[PDB]
């Protein structure tokens, strides 16, 4: 079946032992980053839960490497648009990560620079669907100037519950060097969190991108129409309804793009 | 051979028909626009010969389009950072291009709002080769707050002598929705802007990515280390000098990670 391939294309378990999956996942961040010479990982942190899970795995993957008389470091970075209204979240995460190095990189000047200049050019407002990606890719921006400085790999928090969904800006939070969470569920990630020790208010934090000047903190679920649970059943591969079997195996389809290099007319998965 | 298996990866001929190459791209563009039901293009023009070669293959597509009935538009899109030296080859291309409709979007205050935001958050001064790939960065950006707000899909320039070095920024120039140019050398390119009838300069002045404040124009070829001719006889299939083939090799190896998704551990080419 479609959930089938859907599935297996994403590398989703219907079963996880969460202890082996943080092990494995550190391990990957071990190999890679030793492979390539890097010096450690950059990665926003926003206060949800999928940049906490990631930074407290790629703090763990750089103590690791150090323990083992290697150098290596994690950079988290805060990348508020002006004040951020959930920021008591995101110093929470800090908390739990213990990064090696927590910094601040407010993207508001950039964005109204672009912003400006953008209506200035074309007589158009920018409206505030294009410029919440405009903030997204600009916090892209932000951590591949910190990763080119000082030597380090940009992470990326994506996962099988936003890949099927093509739920991230293409080139913005999709953006990124390697990704710790592929495969992951919504509820998967989640009990690796709090298998790590993270307090409920982390690991039930409401999902947000937190993009738009209009609709702030506005939940992801209202954006899709469909839940996390719901998606997460069908990638699992549990029995869900035909309205939401149809509506992601649809969303999948249209957002193909985003989960592929830039198509030429060599490729065949866009006919 | 290496040599034979890079060809094979980025989809060179050692041989090509221009009049073929140019319906075949031509043909690229509109089927993917009548797939996904998308409504045209933009693309930053630079006076430099690859986005030249694009733009008027895009302007051509979208004129075949409403020939048939069909709806499209594309809009070529000047991205100076202030004054850009050869402003004058990019007002040749235009005018070469013919396109439906010409934008500028002047990347400078965008630029700078980032690059003083990222010295007063860590107390650095980018340097000009981490500022210049924030400028490649940002012309993504311009381009895609384009597409987004008119309803079009952005093209990519990159093409097999850009490819088998990784001659682009990550995410910059890089990130594009579809590439009219794969496959094609340079040598190629030219070949085919000599078919469509193009201004000469377009094609004898110097390749330059131009992103440095301290180098502007820099010639490609300085920054790499090997000539296009070089490039284009190793990818066309011919016998090169072994120094060349070793140095374009390695090159190649090393940036694998700009030629496909971001990597997770269940990929295997990394390793
Ligand atoms: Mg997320
Ligand atoms: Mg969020
Ligand atoms: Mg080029
Ligand atoms: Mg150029």
């Amino acid at each position: 079946s479609m959930q089938e391939k859907i599935m297996r294309e994403l590398h989703v378990k219907p079963s996880i032992d969460p202890k082996q999956e943080i092990e494995d996942r550190v391990n990957f961040l071990k190999q890679y980053v030793k492979k390539t010479g890097a010096k450690g990982f950059v990665l926003g942190i926003s206060g949800g839960q999928d940049s906490t899970l990631a930074g407290r795995l790629a703090q763990l993957a750089v103590e690791s490497i150090r323990e083992e008389g290697g150098d290596a470091q994690f950079i988290a970075v805060r990348l508020p648009h002006g004040t951020q209204q959930d920021e008591d979240d995101a110093q929470l995460a800090l908390k739990f990560i213990k990064p090696d190095k927590s910094w601040k990189f407010d993207i508001k000047s950039t964005v109204s620079a672009f912003s400006d200049q953008y209506q200035q050019e074309t007589g158009d407002q920018l409206t505030d669907f294009n410029k919440g990606n405009v903030k997204a890719r600009t916090r892209m921006i932000a951590q591949y100037a910190i990763g080119g400085q000082e030597g380090l790999l940009v992470l990326g928090t994506d996962h099988a519950a936003e890949a099927v969904t093509g739920f991230f800006t293409k080139y913005g939070d999709g953006g990124a060097d390697l990704l710790p969470l592929t495969g992951l569920t919504k509820r998967q990630g989640r009990t690796l969190l709090k298998e790590l020790g993270a307090p409920e208010r982390l690991y039930l934090k409401e999902p947000t991108a937190d993009l738009l000047d209009e609709k702030p903190q506005q939940s992801d679920e209202t954006e899709l129409g469909i839940s996390y649970d719901e998606i997460d059943d069908y990638l699992e591969g549990k029995e869900v309804s035909a309205k939401v079997s149809e509506a992601l195996e649809k969303r999948y389809s249209m957002t193909e793009h985003k989960r592929q290099v830039p198509a030429s007319m060599f490729d065949d998965w866009w006919k």
